């Protein structure tokens, strides 16, 4: 009664042919109330598909033990595409990249004797295929494949591996193999998929990521030609600017790739949303993962891409009965100009007139007709006859962002966080240095490496008014180095060079001296051959120099651990363990010193218009609303990069458009109204580096012309 094929031209759904337009939304970047609105917002969009990810690090954070609630119900959300008559493209992964804590593994899988990932490993291999297993017989369960007469029309398994693959060698290649075999022997009864995947066996179809998939053709004649990622922007990074693209280059990439045989493209992202909690965003990504989506973080209308992509929506609608009857037959209009016509025998017609010049627009006559072709654009001709759309032409009218205060500013306790020095009594010790990952597991970003230092009272630094110097090497991200009790220095590093050194003359004194470095992950990395493998921590070298010997190895004594905030232990984010402590108030304030907790009480305001957090005020830290984690904070991070003013026209990269430079990387911090009560909201922020709370103030968004 219900199939899904393919055949060389397309997806073949209930016996019919489409040319399937796709969008993106991740269902824990959201909240279950945001879904349903999301998704109409998708389907007034033109979309037919919504693709997501599964985040197997949310739906197992301890061997066995799942979690399908609240953001993470992925039944829920499926069912709530599938109410609104769209289809799913289920990414199962379960690597998935997309920008996400430890590019989705749990960060235990790690720890699994003989472990491996993302090559030819036993452990791995049943890890993998266990979880695949119980995605999909949970999918089936309910019938919500398509082939069952539910929403999912096509699965992805793994991510992006064929870069991989290449200096991997051959363990990829039997990898590859294996993966797409156990896929297809689910039985989902619908087509599987695997991205950047030149080699995927059949009948995996192979598909194309990027800003431009146009060239791009599947591994096998009889495989339809699919985009799986249509980049509509690029992450925010802390520490970077708000990259953006241009909806009239996306318009013309899109239009690109279907006059030349596309028959599924997928915006990466449509709805972006945000990284929640502190298990979401991956390695320095920042806690807003907006992409410059048609549907901004908050789920607002990004105009004018939203309408200028449902204008071409529409526009390929009226092509597609041509579009799903012919083949693109290429006729070349200019130096730099073309058709790309379908014309089927039943006598339907649809044309693309294209002109690549990035510079001057172009006259170009077709079919007795003339037609001016902005640059970099290409017009839709539905029946050959008139063109009903233009890449270059935006018809929707722009919208820009404002964020209105309301409330104010609330009553602030405050809660210090002690500065823990190593003892003669510890627990948890070593003689070296231990990997952060390893000692944490990812429990928190939070962990103290501790040392006593002996200074002999003859030292000659003593003698006279020197310090000696001291050198920290750490693999990332943070460093504190606090000396005897004080904070020395802070140093913390990018995306792309995430290793510090702190490099200062420490006041040390005769006898024992204590030091404590709080080493602080933003986010575990998510791209990258063998990124599992890659350190945090400080693992050193860690010299101490100045002295009567030459230089003391630091690394080569007694070091002790404590994981995590005292904070945290206590659970300062909940209601009931905020109040099972004393908090200083009034006067007496935590004013701009490090290692803060901050709690106030507020009533949510009215208005049904997106809410959030302006941090401005802050350094770095933790958000919680009644218990729930809103994301990490930095808006301490300046954003550095270059920020030219761009046009749509010619070859787009990541950082053509780049917006916000020297200002705080994410000042806003979004707040899902679902999680307020009317009055009696608890807010709590763990600030890690100083900030003055008074001046934190909730905003209302809203989007003017
Ligand atoms: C769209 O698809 C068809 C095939 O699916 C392409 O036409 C084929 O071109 C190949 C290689 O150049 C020929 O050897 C085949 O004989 C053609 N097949 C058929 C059934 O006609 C066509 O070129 C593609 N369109 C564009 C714009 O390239
Ligand atoms: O899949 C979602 C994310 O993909 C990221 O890039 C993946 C891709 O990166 C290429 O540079 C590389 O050649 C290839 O091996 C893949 O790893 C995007 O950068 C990210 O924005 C998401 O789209
Ligand atoms: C990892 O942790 C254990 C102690 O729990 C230890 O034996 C091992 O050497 C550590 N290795 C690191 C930090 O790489």
């Amino acid at each position: 009664e219900f199939s899904v094929s393919y055949d060389d031209r397309a997806i073949i759904i209930n016996g019919k042919r489409k040319i399937l337009i796709s969008g993106s939304i991740h269902y824990p970047r959201s909240t279950p109330q945001m879904w349903p609105d999301l998704i109409q917002k998708a389907k007034d969009g033109g979309l037919d598909v919504i693709e997501t990810y599964v985040f197997w690090n949310g739906h197992e954070p301890s061997p066995g033990k799942y979690n399908f609630e609240g953001r993470y119900d992925l039944v829920r959300f499926i069912k709530m595409v599938q109410r609104a008559g769209l289809y799913v493209n289920l990414r199962i992964g379960p690597y998935v990249c997309a920008e996400w804590n430890f590019g989705g593994f749990p960060v235990w899988l790690k720890y699994v004797p003989g472990m491996e990932f993302r090559t030819n490993n036993q452990p791995f291999k049943v890890a993998m295929q266990g979880f695949v297993q119980k995605i999909v017989n949970m999918m089936k369960s309910e019938n919500l494949f398509e082939s069952q007469g539910g929403p999912i029309i096509m699965a992805q398994i793994e991510n992006a591996y064929g870069p991989v693959e290449w200096e991997i060698g051959a363990p990829g290649k039997a990898y590859t193999k294996w993966a797409a075999q156990m896929a297809v022997g689910l039985k989902t009864g619908v087509p599987w998929i695997m991205c950047k995947q030149e080699d995927a066996p059949d009948p995996v179809i192979d598909t194309c990521n990027g800003f431009y998939c146009e060239g791009f053709r599947p591994n096998k004649p009889y495989k339809p030609k699919m985009w799986t990622e249509v980049w509509t922007g690029w992450y925010t990074k802390f520490g970077g600017p708000i990259p953006q693209r241009p909806a009239e280059d996306i318009a013309f990439s899109v239009a690109r790739f279907v006059q030349n045989n596309g028959s599924f493209f997928n915006y990466y992202m449509y709805h972006g949303g945000t990284n929640f909690g502190r298990t979401s965003s991956g390695l320095f990504i920042a806690t807003s993962y907006d992409y410059d989506a048609p549907l901004d973080e908050y789920g607002l209308l990004n105009e004018p891409k939203y309408g200028h992509l449902r204008d071409l929506h529409k526009a390929i609608k009226l092509s597609e009965p041509a579009l799903v009857s012919s083949y693109a037959a290429v006729t070349s209009l200019g130096s730099n100009q073309e058709a790309h016509v379908y014309r089927s025998k039943s006598g339907a017609c649809a044309a693309f007139l294209s002109n690549y010049d990035s510079r001057y627009s172009v006259k170009v006559t077709f079919q007795n007709r003339p037609y001016n072709l902005p640059p970099w654009s290409i017009s839709i001709l539905p029946d050959c006859k008139t063109a009903v759309y233009n890449t270059a032409q935006v018809n929707s009218q722009s919208s820009s962002i404002k964020m209105t205060p309301a409330g104010g500013g609330l009553s602030w306790q405050s809660y210090n966080e002690e500065t823990p020095t190593a003892d003669d009594s510890d627990t948890l010790t070593a003689n070296g240095l231990w990997e952060q990952k390893n000692v944490t597991r990812d429990s928190s970003d939070y962990l103290w490496y501790m040392t006593n230092v002996n200074i002999a009272s003859n030292e000659g630094f003593l003698k006279n008014g020197k310090d000696p110097y001291l050198t920290v090497m750490s693999a990332g991200h943070v460093l504190h180095v606090f000396v005897n009790g004080k904070l020395s220095g802070t140093v913390y590093g990018t995306l792309d060079n995430p290793k510090l050194t702190y490099s200062g003359n420490v006041k040390l004194r005769a006898g024992i001296n204590k030091i404590s470095l709080l080493s602080v992950s933003v986010g575990l990395p998510n791209v990258g051959v063998h990124y599992d493998t890659w350190n945090a921590g400080v693992l050193g070298p860690v010299t101490l120099s100045g002295l009567n010997e030459g230089s003391r190895n630091l690394a080569k004594q007694k070091w002790s651990y404590k994981v995590g905030l005292k904070g945290e232990s206590l659970s300062l984010h909940s209601l009931s363990g905020s109040s099972s402590v004393e908090w200083v108030r009034g006067s007496l304030m935590a004013q701009k010193q490090p290692l803060t907790w901050y709690k106030a009480t507020f009533n949510a305001p009215g208005g049904n218009d997106p809410l959030a957090l302006d941090m401005a005020s802050m350094g770095k830290g933790q958000i919680w609303i009644n218990g729930e984690g809103v994301g990490r904070h930095w808006p301490g991070y300046i954003a550095q990069g270059d920020c030219s003013k761009c046009s749509y026209a010619g070859t787009f990269n990541e950082k053509k458009c780049q917006t916000n430079c020297g200002q705080p990387s994410q000042r806003w911090y979004h707040v899902p109204r679902s999680w307020l009560k009317p009055s009696g909201n608890l807010l709590v922020v763990f600030e890690e580096w100083g900030g003055n709370p008074t001046g934190i103030s909730l905003v209302r968004r809203s989007r003017s012309a």
